[PDB]
């Protein structure tokens, strides 16, 4: 909406304090005029009909129980936006400042998020197995970057291809995370994951096999479950990520570490020049390597621990 910018303060679904830009004009909107084209968070009312309704708040005070989700699914979109702009010279989704828009309180008790094609969409989760999903900083990244791969690679949602579209998701997901340095880790939804249950989470990049997913290519699932088992062969390329970035012996493969900032410009530079909608894992292999050439040389330590990474996971 047409309006003025502001600055709003509330909590979010873990209980932390934090400011969010808003839009003044009438009510405060959850409107982020500072980045790109905004940021627009709404309420979908526990309905499944999308986008719902642009969230209004008579007071720009946002610390009601209701409000939390949709204070974290805004703010951690900056953060996301933010990191994407800071780090990779990459202007929203699209690259062209695209309005990034944000659904919370989607349907009742639904454990899930999803980007839908144009926009995020959360879960409140039952209470049980997730709280509100926008509660992980790893999760919303996780679902802009479903935004980011469509308008470049383009990753069909299905088999190797779905598998790497996922590890692209929960790499760049967890490199926000450190991004924002607050409690980062290499495992993904632990901080909206059973609040019964301390310690755990959906999964692991650094030991995939915690949680049941494969760690090698021969151990890959070769079924039809899960669209190809999209969210279970990427713990492979996920463990391949983590191994680059923090180095490792696997199944005796040794890898030589190259740190995080090198693994993001790795991976965002196969994302966005080298992968297409049908690649396979020997094909993200080529185009890491590839990058890795580009950005440091060919003889670099950054290509020799590309090679070794994959080798480690059985992908040649
Ligand atoms: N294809 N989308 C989903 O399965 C929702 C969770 C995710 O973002 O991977
Ligand atoms: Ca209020
Ligand atoms: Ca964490
Ligand atoms: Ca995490
Ligand atoms: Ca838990
Ligand atoms: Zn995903």
């Amino acid at each position: 909406i047409t309006g003025t910018s502001t600055v709003g303060v509330g909590r979010g679904v873990l209980g932390d304090q934090k400011n969010i830009n808003t839009t003044y004009s009438t009510y405060y909107y959850l409107q982020d005029n500072t980045r790109g084209n905004g940021i627009f968070t709404y309420d979908a009312k526990y309905r499944t009909t999308l986008p719902g309704s642009l969230w209004a708040d008579a007071d720009n005070q946002f610390f009601a129980s209701y409000d939390a989700p949709a204070v974290d699914a805004h703010y951690y979109a900056g953060v996301t936006y933010d990191y994407y702009k800071n780090v990779h010279n990459r202007l929203s989704y699209d690259g062209n400042n695209a309005a990034i828009r944000s659904s919370v309180h989607y349907s009742q008790g639904y454990n899930n998020a999803f980007w839908n094609g144009s926009q995020m969409v959360y879960g409140d989760g039952d209470g049980q197995t997730f709280i509100p999903l926008s509660g992980g900083i790893d999760v919303v990244a996780h679902e802009l970057t479903h935004a980011v791969t469509d308008y470049t690679a383009g990753l069909i949602y299905q088999n190797e291809s779905g598998a790497i579209n996922e590890a692209i998701s929960d790499i760049f997901g967890t490199l926000v995370e450190f991004y924002a340095n607050k409690n980062p880790d290499w495992e993904i939804g632990e901080d909206v994951y059973t609040p019964g249950i301390s310690g755990d989470s959906l999964r692991s990049m650094s030991d995939p096999a915690k949680y049941g997913d494969p760690d090698h290519y021969s151990k890959r699932y070769t079924g039809t479950q899960d669209n190809g088992g999209v969210h279970i062969n990427s713990g492979i390329i996920n463990k391949a990520a983590y191994l680059i970035s923090q180095g490792g012996t696997h199944y005796g493969v040794s890898v030589v570490g190259i740190g995080r900032d090198k693994l993001g410009k790795i991976f965002y530079r196969a994302l966005t020049q080298y992968l297409t909608p049908t690649s396979n894992f020997s094909q993200l292999r080529a185009a890491a390597v590839q990058s890795a050439t580009d950005l440091y040389g060919s003889t670099s330590q950054e290509v020799a621990s590309v090679k070794q990474a994959f080798d480690a996971v059985g992908v040649k």
